[PDB]
């Protein structure tokens, strides 16, 4: 029956899902300590599935409102939520925070048995580390010759709606509709699932310091959903509302929230566009129609930044003011500029996408046999191809980038070479030479204290580096540009100071 089995130690919370869903809650921790699913178990246990690490110690209640039970979990700074739904086999959770946790993360682990849920969706084992041998930090691991990492499960948050762990008769998947509260806009990834040897973990980061852009954000994180299959994968069209009907802490429901409706254009429409909102309080983006049209997921109050992507690039910011109950109309408009073109090598995108090693370095580390030969490398323009350019250089294993170009009588004149990146590590940036011609030592960006390029990452801040080339520089025929990255840093092979590439372009 759908309710709630109370003992001392703690609750157990019956679904009443038609193929059986039951969990145990401590009442002294509030750690998810059995997952009876189809009458197996599926939870671990040597540890308990939780914020964190655990909350330790919580004041714990449970309740039914009607074909809801809710389970909450007080400690200090963090209430963590639990409400299922009568006939649903699914455990709905949201996370109030008035303070980032001692850890400096935010997250919900889900350990489960390994063998019954070995697999990881939907990219596969590239994640599980199970009888790995850690090659860095003790994230990343080589599995055979395979190189591994939980982080190369992650997945563009905008794009991260679902993700589960699986065997031949159980499923379980976190459906994730709500990213509000988190840190680092739309293409912030993190890592989702990590088969590791003792059990599956299946994740929710609501937010990290893995190449973290942004501030944290307070208040309600979610609601996101755990859901329990047989052999079925669930939607990810979840309902939620009915949390507004459950006191829940910093929840702000439908009533409470407006929308920015709109059209952008006059970006490149080789690529998709995205339309991103925030504040101190809350993120929201949305992807426009291929007309530019967008309206925006139903917005807290307040006033936000705008920004209009091409792809992961960002082509103009505004500023737009949002109230509850109303739409407001809100255009956006630009586009990338820069001259007449010698040459481009790969898109103003943001993103190292298409370069050597780029669609390989998502799912594996650099070190893999299964990479491309990082060089150093001499590019050829006109002769090479784009997978032929390294996305990244690194200080201490591809350095310098040499770009070998063709340039006529008119083309001697006043140029700008253009360096677009992505995201840097170790105070890696670089400095340009052209011919005998060399570009002035830019200062070191902003540190984000993360490996990034080792686990799967690309987004960072998206530094550019133009460097003025002054006429007669260029010389009619073969043309030289040596690309340095350059710091005060130091590292063994791919933890050397370095960046990954998004765009480089020399325009007149
Ligand atoms: C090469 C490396 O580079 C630099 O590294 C720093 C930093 O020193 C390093 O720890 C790493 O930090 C990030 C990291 O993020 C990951 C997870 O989000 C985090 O929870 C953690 O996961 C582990 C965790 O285990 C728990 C506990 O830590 C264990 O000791 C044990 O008790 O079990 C606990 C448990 O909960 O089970 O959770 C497990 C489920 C998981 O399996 C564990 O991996 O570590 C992850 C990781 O990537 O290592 O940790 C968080 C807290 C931090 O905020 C992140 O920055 O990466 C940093 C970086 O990239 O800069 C340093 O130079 C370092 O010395 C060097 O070795
Ligand atoms: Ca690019």
């Amino acid at each position: 029956a759908f309710g709630i089995t109370t003992s001392s130690s703690a609750y157990v919370i019956d679904t009443n899902a038609p193929n059986q869903l039951k969990f145990t809650v401590s009442r002294s921790s509030c750690d998810i300590t059995s997952i009876i699913h189809y009458g197996t178990e599926l939870q671990y246990s040597s540890q308990g599935s939780h914020i964190g690490s655990g909350l330790g110690s919580a004041t714990v209640t449970a309740t039914q409102s009607g074909d809801y039970i809710k389970v909450t979990c007080v400690t200090d700074t963090l209430t963590q939520y639990m409400v299922v739904h009568n006939g649903d086999p699914i455990i709905h959770m949201a996370t109030y925070i008035t303070a980032e946790p001692s850890i400096g993360e935010l997250r919900f682990i889900a350990r489960l048995n390994s063998d019954l849920l070995p697999n990881e969706e939907p990219f596969g084992d590239v994640s599980t580390t199970a009888d790995g041998t850690a090659i860095e930090g003790s994230d990343v691991f080589l599995v055979g010759s395979e190189t591994r990492s939980a982080f190369y499960s992650s997945e563009r948050f905008i794009d991260d709606q679902r993700h589960c762990i699986a065997g031949d008769a159980h499923r379980v998947c976190m459906i994730l509709n709500q990213y509000e509260s988190s840190s680092g806009g739309p293409f912030h990834r993190d890592i989702n699932s990590n088969n590791g040897g003792s059990y599956n973990a299946l994740y929710w980061y609501m937010n990290s310091g893995h190449v973290q852009t942004e501030s944290y954000r307070m208040g309600l994180h979610g609601p996101y959903s755990m859901y329990f299959s047989r052999s079925g994968t669930p939607s990810t069209s979840i309902d939620t509302s009915f949390f507004a009907d459950l006191d829940i802490k910093g929840y702000v429901a439908a009533s409470g929230r407006g929308k920015v409706a709109g059209t952008a254009s006059g970006a490149d429409s080789s690529m998709d566009w995205v339309v991103h909102w925030y504040n101190d309080a809350a993120q929201y983006w949305t992807y426009t129609s291929s007309s530019g049209s967008f309206t925006s997921p139903a917005m807290k109050p307040g006033t936000y930044t705008m920004v209009y992507y091409q792809g992961e690039y960002a082509v103009a910011t505004s500023s737009v003011t949002v109230s509850a109950g109303s739409t407001t109309t809100k255009n956006i408009s630009g586009s990338v500029k820069t001259g007449t073109t010698i040459f481009k090598i790969g898109e103003w995108d943001g993103q190292p996408t298409g370069f050597r090693n780029a669609a390989n370095q998502l799912r594996m580390h650099p070190s893999d046999s299964r990479m491309s030969s990082w060089g150093p490398l001499t590019y050829t323009v006109g002769s090479s191809a784009l997978t032929d350019f390294p996305m990244a250089v690194f200080k201490s294993v591809n350095n310098p980038v040499t770009i070998k170009f063709t340039a006529t009588s008119a083309q001697t004149g006043a140029a700008t070479l253009r360096i677009g990146t992505t995201l840097s590590f170790a105070g890696g940036r670089p400095q340009a030479t052209i011919n005998s011609y060399t570009g002035s030592a830019p200062a070191a960006p902003t540190n984000l204290d993360s490996r990034g390029v080792t686990r799967g990452a690309y987004r960072g801040l998206g530094e550019v580096y133009d460097v003025s080339i002054p006429s007669g520089t260029i010389v009619a025929g073969t043309n030289t540009i040596t690309i340095n990255v350059i710091s005060g840093s130091s590292g063994d092979t791919y933890l050397s100071p370095n960046f990954i590439f998004d765009c480089v372009e020399l325009f007149q």
